[PDB]
C-alpha cells in the first residue's frame, strides 16, 4: 500500500519559505516561468526528478575513491562492466548526461530524409532527431494522448501503426525505432515486455534497428513485475536484462535512475558503431574513457544503477508517487491517469477548463502553483512541445499537463502532503489563473528560458 | 497537528530488509537481547538516541576542514565562541563526549563526605558524584516518580526538599545543585524556567553552586517556549540562553542536542575552576584546545549546536517522538507520560501482564518488536538494573520499560507508523508473548551480554 | 631558486608501487602503448593535466555543498560573480568542460566562408572553428615553430600576419582572432600583455571580434608576472584581469588552471551573444545555470579559480614544471625550450637518434620509461599524428616528441626525481631502445587502442 | 637512500607563514610555550606527530561508512578483527585515545605500593602509574640516556637492570613490565626481537605480565626488517605479529602509527581482566562497542593499521625523518643520535651549553625556534619530566631536547630543507637564547599548559 522509507537519513539539507508576496515578486522576475526562478527561492522543488537524488552512503564512499587518470580508471572499468552485466550491451561510452548521448546517437545512425519513430516524442531528442535531417514520427497508441484513460501500459508501441509506416515508406527510410521506457511526457507510463518482444519481432524480419531511451528503464521494470502476468516472480535486475535483449542499444540519462546528480551514457552491440561513436565522443564529451566525467561520476553511477535493482527502492519510489497521486485524485484534482513512476502530472486542461491550450494553462498553472504555495513544478505542454519545423505553428499536445516530478529518496510523505494540501487549495479558485503570452521566445527548446506576460 | 520535516534529505543510508523469518533467526543468534543484535541486521535503530543523529551538509561541509592541530586549532575556538554566545558561559573546556566532562565536574567541585543533589539522575553522572565522595540526594518534585501522572514540567525541582536539605546539612557540606534539562529518568521531562529561577536564587543566598547537565537543553527549551506562559514571544536560542543564566556552568553530551555522533563539554563561570579544569583536562581526554575530539568533530559540534537553535527544527523533532507516543496511547498502548524530549517508554509490566518480573517481561517485548518489524528498542527493566552480588537477588525496579529512542533528522513518520503499527498489533494478542529465562548471565554489565531462551 | 610547495598534504591516493619485472608484463600487456596502462598499475601518471589535479580542503567542504537543483543552482551564482569579478566578463555561460564551450562559440560566431586566425592551435578548438565552415590561418611568430629556440613570450601573435590576413581577405570575411594562453602545442608557451593589446588595438579599429582559449591563462600570468617588465608590482589577479579586458569573451577549461577534475565555461561580453549562447547550451549541455555540471563542481571550480590566483601557488606549480626541465637539461636530455607552464617536451627524434620515425621513437621511449620507472608520459609524434586514409601515408609530424605533463598539486620534488632520473639513466645507453612496430592498428583515433612489438 | 612519497597528493591545505614581528608578539602572548600558540599562526606545524596523519582515499570512503549505532556496528567489528588478526591479541576494547586506554590499564593492573618498570619513562603513563599508586622504575639500558652515542636499538631493556628490580623487590610486587615500541622519550629509539623475547622468558618464568605500549610498534617493527640480523626477509605484518606474542596485551594511541586524527585501544589476552576493563570502559570513555569513538573512526583506524603494514610507506616514513637529521648532522646541528622514527631531537644541552638545564634550555629553544622561523617543536626534557613525586624538586632528565616531530604522510623533503635550513641559521646565533623560568606552573604534566618569561 504505502511502505516505508527503505533506508535511513544519512545527512540532510534545510528547506524553508518565503513569503507570499516575495514569491509574487520573484514569479514576476522570472517571466512567470518557473525554469527562470532561484533555487534558493524554492520550499519544496519538483521541477524535475533529474540530477536532483539523494545518493547513498555507498555512493559517497565511491565519490572518494575518484581514480581521475586520462584513460584507464578504475572508476570506467567499473561503470563499464556493471552496465554490461546488467543491461546485457556489449559496448559503452560515457557522457556527461542524456542529451550528449542522443548528440551521438543522432549523428550516427541517422541520414538526412531518414524517420525516426518513437513512443511519442521528447523535447531534446526530438531536437536531436530533427537537426541532423529526420523526420519524427509518433507511433504510440493513441490511447496514450487521453490523459485521463486509466490503461495499463500507456507506453506501448502500437504496432499497426509500426506496420503502417513500414509499408509507406519503406524500411530502409527508417533510420530506427525510438523506444523509450517509462514514456516521461505520457505521464511517466510504462511499456510492457510483450510489447517490446513484439516490436523487435517485426523490427528484425525487415533489417530495422531499435534504440532505447533507458532513462527511466527501473521504474518502468517495476511496473512490469508488478502488473504484467508471469513477471511477478522475476527480479527487477532479471526484468531489467530481458528487456534490453530486445534493443540494438540505448541512450541513457543517468541523472534519473541511476541516482545520481550527472552522468549518462550510450550504449550499442554493433562493433562498427562503437568505433564511429569513440571518434565522435571526443568532439563533444571527452576521451571513450570518461566521457566528460570526472572518475568519482563514473564511480557513483556504477553503484547507483547497481542499488537502483532493489526491490523494496523501486517499490517505495514508485508507491510514493502513486500516494502524492492518490492524493489529488480522492480530493477532486484532476490529473492524468495512472500515476507514472516518477511524477504527478496535473492535467491543466481541466484545472483550467476557461483558457484555451493557446494561453499556455500549464505555462499559467505552474507559475500560480509556484505564487501560493512555494513548490516549483514544470510546463509539460504546448511550451515545451516546440514548433512545427514546417509550418512553424505550435505543436499541439493533447496532454496539456503540470509536472510535480519527485527526486528519489529525498522527500517524505509529509513533504507529499504539503504539496497536495496546496494544490487542493488552488484548485478551490482555479478559475483565478489567468491566460500567458510571449515577450521572449527562444528559436529551439524555447520552455527552458521563454518569457511571459499575463494576457 | 504534526509538522513536515522542515529539511529534506540529502544523502541515505544502507539498510537491511529482511523479512521475519529472518529476523526471527538474527534474534536467536543474539540470544533473544537487542543489545547483541548486529547493526547491520536492524532496520529502524531505536537503541539510542545518543551519537545517532544525522548531520547536514554544512556539519558535513565543517567535516572537510578539520584542523588538525595537537593545540590552538581554528575549529576549537569556533566552538569556543559559539558555546559561549549561545550558551552564555565564559570558559568551555571541550571533552570527548558527556561523561568526560563529567569526570572533570566532579573532581574540581567535590570534597569528600560532601553531597550532591538533583531532580533524580542519571547513571553515568552520578557515578561521577559517588566515586569522589559525594552522597546523592534527590530532590526532584515527587509527581516525578508517577510514570503515569500527564503533568506538565515534571522535571522541576522541589525546592522545599533543597531549603529542607540546607537545613539538615549546612550549605558548606552542599558540593553543588545537578539540575539535568530535561530529565532522562523521569523519562525525558522537562524543567520550567520559574524553578531554574527559583533554585539559582535560593543557592545564592547560601553560597551553593549550580551545575546543568546540559545533553538534551534544546528539547528543555522547547517545551518552555511551547508550554511555559510568557515565553511565547521568545526564540529558542533567548529560552537556552536564560536557561543558563542560572547556572554556575555545565556538562553536554553533544551526541544529544548539538547533532553530531561524538563530542561533549564543560562550562563554567569561575577564572578558578577553568584554571584546574584546563590542569585535569589533560589527563583523561587532551588538551584544553581538543579535548580528546578530532578538529572535524569540534567544527561539526559548533555548527550542531547553532543548527539546534532553529525553531521548526526543535519543535519537528519533539513533535515526531510526540506522534509515536498519541498514536500508540490511542490504542491503549501503555506508555510513561506525558511523552519526553527523546523517547516513549512503554510499560511492559501492563504490556506484560500475564507475566512476573522475573520472566523479563520487557527484555521479552524488546525482542518480540525486533522480531515483528526490524525495530531495535531498549530493555530499561529488571534486566538494566543489574543483581545484587551480595545476596544474589535482582535489583528489582519500580519502572519495567522498553525504550524506543529516538535519534535527530534520521526517521520519518513513516518510520514511526512501522514501530507505532507493529507495537499495536502485538498489544492485541498480548498474552502470546512468552517470558524468557538466562542461559547466559555476566557478572557485571549484565544487559550487554546476557543470552536468554524463551520459557 | 625553487620553492617548497606552499600547501601540505591534508589527504593521500594510493598507487602501486610494482617492481621493474611486473612493469614490464603490464607495458606487454598494454601492446607497449602508454595509453592502454589501466591507472591501477601506475606510480605516477604524467598522461595529462587535464582533469587530475589534487583540490583543496576548502575545494571538498565546496564538494559538500552542491545545491542540485536543475535551475537557479546558489553554486551557479557563486562561480558566476567569482569569473565575473576576476576575469572581468559581463557574461558567463557554465559548460560540462572546454570543448564543450568551444562548440557554443564556434556555432555562435562563425558563417561558412569565414576565417579564424590564432597563435598556432589546439586539436578540439580548431576541429570546432572548422566543422562550422572556418578556414583556420596560423598568424604566431615565426619563432614559435623553432623548438629548440629559447626566447621569451614564443607565444605571441605576429601582428604583420594579422595585418596581411586583413589586407587580403577583409575584416568582414574574418569571424574572429583565436587568442590562446599560454601556447599548448609550442609546449606551453606564454603570450605578453603587449601582445594582447596590440592585438586588441589593431582587431578593434576593424571591428574584429578577439576570443581567449583561457585554458592556460594562470600559467601565462605567473610568466607576465616573471619576466614582462612592468608587471614586477602587480598581483596576479591584477594581471589575469587586465589579460581579458583585452578580449570580447573567452572559453576556459576549468580542469587546466581552475584546479578541478571536470568542468569548464564560456564568456562573453556582448548581451546579444549571450542571448543566442543561452538558446544553445540547453542543446548540448544543459541550463544557462548548470551547462553540464553538478552543483557541487560549480562550487569547486569558483573555488579554485580563486586559489589559483594566490601568488605562492602558481610559482610553485610553474617552477616545479621548471625544475624537471632544468634537471634534464643539465644532463644534456634534448627537450623542447624554453619549458613550458604546464609540461616537459621530450625530444625523442633526437633522444633515439638511431631509430627512423616509422620506428615509433617516441611511442617506444613512452613505453621505456614506464617500465624503467612507474611513469606513464604521452606519445606525442607520429602515432598521435595519425595516417592519411586517402593515400594511406602515415602524417609525418616535425615534432616527435614524449610528453611528460603534470597535473596541479599532485606530485612533489621527488617524484620529480623518480622520472628525471629515470629519463637520464635511459639517455646514457639510449641506443639500446628498440624501434616498435604495428601488431594492431585501428582506423581512427589510432594513439588511443593501437598495440604494438618490438622490431 | 631516499626514496619519493610512494603514493600521490590527494587533496591539499594551504600553509603561510607571518612576520617576525608577529611571531614575536604571539610567543610572548603564548608565555613562551610553543604548546600555547595557535594553529593559524603556524607555518610548519612539528609540534607532533599525534594526530596530525594525512588520512588516504580508503580512510575517507571508509569515513563515509560510518555505523554510529550504540552496539553491534560494522566498524567496531571491523576494526575488532583486523587488530585480532594484526596483533594477535584475544581481546580489544576501543578508547578514544593513548591516555584512555592508560587510564584502563593502570587502574586494572595496579595495586597501591606496586613498581612497574619500563623502557624510559613517559609523561601521560607514568602519571597515570603513579596516580593509580605505584613507582615507575626505569629499567632502559644507560645508554639510552646518552644523546650522541649512536648504537642500534637503544630503546632495549636491560635484563640484568630486570633482574636486580625482581631480586630486590620480589615479583609479586611487581605490577607489571611496561615495553614501548618505539621509545618516544629517548629519541624514538627501537626495541630488537631478541629483546622482547629475552624479557618475555624472564618475566614469564616469575609470573610477571608484560604489556606493551604500541603506539609506534610500525615504525619499531621497521628497525627490525632493516637492521636486526634474520628479519632482513620478513615483511613489516609479520614482524608486527612475533613482536606482540611476546606480550600479555598493549595501551595504543591509534593517532600515531594507525594513521589516524583520533582514537586507540587497549588488548589484553586474559578473559577476566577484559571483563573488568568493560565495567571500567563505560565509567570514562562509552560502551565497549565504541569506547568514547564515532563509528566512522573506528572504521578509519581499521583500514590505517593494515596500510601501516605496507613497507614502501614505512620506509618512506622512517627515512624522511632521518633526512631531516642527515640535513643537520651534516651542518654540525648537534642532535639525538640515531635518528629516531617520527622526530628529529634537538640536543639543548649543546645548542645551549651557555644555560642551566635548570634555565630550561630545551623550552627556550623551541621558543626560538618558533620567533626565527615559524615552525613549532616541542619541549621534551626538564619541564616534561616533570617533579619528582616524593622531593617535589624536577626530574632531572639527561635528556634535555627539542622535537621536530614530523606527522605521517603530511610533508614533503622540500619542507624538510625549509626547516633545517631555518634551524641551521638559528645554530649560528645560539649564544642569543636565554633562559626561562615559570611565571605559571600546572600541579601535573605541567609541559602542556605551564607559562614562562625571560630570565
Ligand atoms: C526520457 C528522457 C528525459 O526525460 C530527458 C531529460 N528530461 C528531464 C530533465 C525531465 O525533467 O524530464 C533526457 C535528456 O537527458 P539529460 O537531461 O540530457 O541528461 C533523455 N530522455
Ligand atoms: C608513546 C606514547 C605517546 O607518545 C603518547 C602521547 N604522545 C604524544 C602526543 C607526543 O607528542 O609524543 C601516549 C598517549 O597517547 P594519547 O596522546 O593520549 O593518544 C601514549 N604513548
Ligand atoms: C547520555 C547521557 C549522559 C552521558 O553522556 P555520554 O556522552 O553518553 O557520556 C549524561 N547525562 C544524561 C542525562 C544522558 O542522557
Ligand atoms: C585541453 C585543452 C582544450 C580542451 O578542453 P577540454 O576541457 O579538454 O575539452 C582546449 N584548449 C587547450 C589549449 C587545451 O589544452
Ligand atoms: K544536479
Ligand atoms: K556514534
Ligand atoms: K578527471
Ligand atoms: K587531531
Amino acid at each position: 500500500n504505502y511502505p516505508a522509507e527503505p533506508f535511513r537519513i544519512k545527512s540532510v539539507e534545510t528547506v524553508s519559505m518565503i513569503p507570499r508576496d516575495e514569491r509574487l515578486k520573484k514569479m514576476q522576475e522570472a517571466g512567470y516561468n518557473t525554469f527562470l526562478l532561484n533555487s534558493k527561492d524554492i520550499y519544496i522543488d519538483l521541477l524535475t526528478d533529474s540530477g536532483t537524488n539523494a545518493m547513498s552512503d555507498k555512493q559517497w564512499a565511491g565519490m572518494m575513491m575518484g581514480d581521475e587518470a586520462y584513460a584507464g580508471s578504475e572508476n570506467f572499468y567499473h561503470l563499464e562492466r556493471t552496465v554490461q552485466e546488467l543491461f546485457g550491451f556489449k559496448h559503452i561510452v560515457p557522457t556527461h548526461q542524456g542529451r550528449g548521448a542522443e548528440n551521438l546517437l543522432s549523428q550516427l545512425a541517422i541520414k538526412p530524409g531518414q524517420y525516426v519513430a518513437g513512443n511519442m516524442y521528447f523535447t531534446t531528442t526530438r531536437y536531436h532527431q530533427e537537426k541532423n535531417g529526420a523526420v519524427f514520427v509518433d507511433i504510440v497508441r493513441d490511447e496514450a494522448h487521453d490523459a485521463g484513460l486509466n490503461i495499463a501500459f500507456k507506453g506501448d508501441i502500437d504496432l499497426k501503426k509500426l506496420q503502417k509506416l513500414i509499408d509507406e515508406k519503406g524500411a530502409e527510410n527508417i533510420a530506427y525505432i525510438c523506444l523509450a521506457v517509462t514514456v516521461n511526457l505520457a505521464g511517466g507510463q510504462p511499456v510492457s515486455m510483450a510489447n517490446m518482444r513484439a516490436v523487435r519481432e517485426l523490427t528484425e524480419a525487415h533489417g530495422i534497428k531499435v534504440f532505447y531511451d533507458a532513462t527511466r528503464c527501473v521504474e518502468n521494470a517495476y511496473f512490469i513485475k508488478e502488473q504484467e502476468q508471469g513477471f511477478e516472480n522475476k527480479s527487477i535486475a532479471e526484468i531489467v536484462h530481458e528487456m534490453f535483449s530486445y534493443a540494438d542499444g540505448c541512450t541513457m540519462s543517468g541523472k534519473k535512475d541511476c541516482l545520481v546528480n550527472i552522468g549518462g551514457f550510450l550504449c550499442m552491440n554493433d562493433d562498427e558503431m562503437f568505433s564511429s561513436a569513440k571518434e565522435l565522443v571526443v568532439v563533444y564529451e571527452g576521451m571513450p574513457s570518461y566521457g566528460g566525467l570526472a572518475g568519482r561520476d563514473m564511480e557513483a553511477m556504477a553503484i547507483g544503477l547497481r542499488e537502483a535493482m532493489q526491490y523494496e527502492y523501486i517499490e517505495h519510489r514508485v508507491k510514493q508517487v502513486r500516494y502524492l497521486g492518490d492524493k489529488l485524485k480522492a480530493a477532486g484534482v484532476p490529473i492524468v491517469e495512472p500515476v507514472g513512476g516518477h511524477a504527478v502530472f496535473l492535467d491543466a486542461r481541466r484545472f483550467c477548463e476557461h483558457l484555451t491550450q493557446d494561453e499556455f494553462p500549464a505555462q499559467s498553472l505552474a507559475a500560480s502553483i509556484y505564487v501560493e504555495t512555494g513548490v516549483r513544478s514544470m510546463e509539460r505542454g504546448i511550451i515545451s512541445a516546440g514548433r512545427n519545423n514546417v509550418t512553424g505553428e505550435h505543436h499541439r499536445p493533447k496532454l496539456e499537463t503540470v509536472r510535480l516530478t519527485i527526486p528519489r529518496r529525498v522527500y517524505t510523505y509529509a513533504h507529499m502532503d504539503v504539496v497536495a494540501d496546496g494544490i487542493i487549495k488552488l484548485y478551490q479558485h482555479k478559475e483565478d489563473i489567468r491566460g500567458l503570452k510571449f515577450i521572449y521566445e527562444p528559436k529551439q527548446l524555447r520552455f527552458f528560458t521563454a518569457r511571459f506576460d499575463y494576457i
